[PDB]
């Protein structure tokens, strides 16, 4: 399926998850088929804009560090699932995600 | 992909989303391919048990009404996304989910 990830840099799968969704200016869209990463797409954000931006790009899951409750709810209303507390290099996150061992910062709100 | 939903009854896609994940005794697993529902599987729960139960059944998304923060985090650590605030007949939820128009109870915590 297609997974969306806010990036800190325009470095694609070598960038880190941006700590603030919403203020982030690059997103990485990763097409996953089984254990296999079939496509990486690295685009920039323009300027419920952001959620609609993500939905318009086909992403059905969003992996983020921090994101507001309202944004999560807006995502959810669009049938999009959000994972919070994710940090680190996006390449590592995608490998963790595929293998059921994601590293979550439980304390991302404090 | 495969979506897991806690059911109030053993009525499958005719049951409602159970209002309490965790105390629920039936789950519905729905295989979705595009706009198409390819398979429905209606099983019962035994007796991070529940999350592992869901992961062991191949579900990568969980749609729930209420669920605890700890359970969500545990799901997330297993690379599983959770949607909260979902209620109603499971057949209606699945149709909403596929079309980007899910109806969310923003106030499911109060």
């Amino acid at each position: 399926m297609r997974v969306a990830i806010p990036a800190e840099d325009d470095r694609g799968i070598k960038s880190n998850v941006s700590k603030h969704f919403g203020r982030s200016r690059y997103f990485v869209f990763v097409d996953i088929e089984g254990e296999d990463v079939k496509n990486v797409e690295v685009v920039e954000v323009p300027f419920g804009d952001l959620p609609n931006f993500i939905k318009d790009h086909g992403a059905k899951i969003v992996l983020t560090y921090g994101i507001g409750r309202r944004a999560i709810e807006y995502f959810n209303s669009l049938g999009i699932s959000v994972v919070t507390g994710v940090y680190g290099r996006i390449s590592d996150v995608i490998k963790a995600f595929i293998g059921g061992k994601l590293k979550i910062d439980y304390d991302w709100k404090e």
